[PDB]
């Protein structure tokens, strides 16, 4: 019976076709039938959405051996620093979203966010979604402060509609070491700013 997860891509041997997945709590799956997507290139660390049949045999050094039927990627981004040209309030932009539910990978690499906004939903017209290091008492020792911000590009908010995003949090990383998580500025659908904290599995 078919299987679905959320995964982390993994492209580090030299073919570049040669692919696994890690789960967010650790586990790797070994794709039996990875050539099968030897057309596309996936970049090193591209999440994914995997829908897949597990095998009975096992597979030396991983902890899933799997049939993969369909690979969809998630939106995967970088956090946006301070230092950034393009962190202007102008391109990141300040529209209503909803964060449904939120939650970081144990290796601490992504903050995943399950996401509502209303759009036209067309192709034409691309939202764009960052997580921001802004540039500009507070739990700033415990939680480091970032914002999930959206930008509809004046798209009418006509119907609801969810999805997600994964952030790399690679640009954060030393200041990982110490904080219980990270605290997310949100400007949400129907209740105004609120700022969420998400814990360090």
């Amino acid at each position: 019976s078919r299987s679905l997860v959320i995964s982390t891509i993994n492209q580090i041997s030299e073919d570049s076709k040669e692919f696994y997945f890690t789960l967010d709590n650790g586990k790797t799956m070994f794709p039996s039938n990875s050539q099968a997507w030897g057309g596309e290139k996936f970049e090193n660390g591209q999440r994914a959405f995997v829908i897949f049949n597990e095998l009975e045999q096992p597979v030396n050094g991983y902890d899933y051996n799997i049939q993969v039927r369909d690979i969809t990627k998630v939106l995967t981004k970088e956090i946006v620093t301070m230092d950034d040209e393009e962190n202007t309030e102008e391109k990141i932009g300040d529209d209503k979203i909803n964060a449904t539910y939120m939650w970081i990978s144990k290796d601490k690499k992504y903050l995943t966010i399950e996401f509502q906004y209303y759009s036209t939903h067309s192709e034409d017209k691309k939202h764009f979604l960052n997580l921001v290091i802004n540039n500009k008492d507070n739990t700033d020792d415990e939680y480091i402060n970032l914002e999930f911000r959206h930008n509809s590009e004046r798209d009418s908010p006509d119907h609801l509609g969810e999805g997600y995003v994964s952030f790399k949090l690679d640009k954060i990383e030393e200041q990982i070491e110490g904080k219980k998580g990270l605290n997310i500025r949100v400007r949400t659908l129907y209740d105004g700013i609120k700022n969420y904290k998400v814990q360090f599995p």
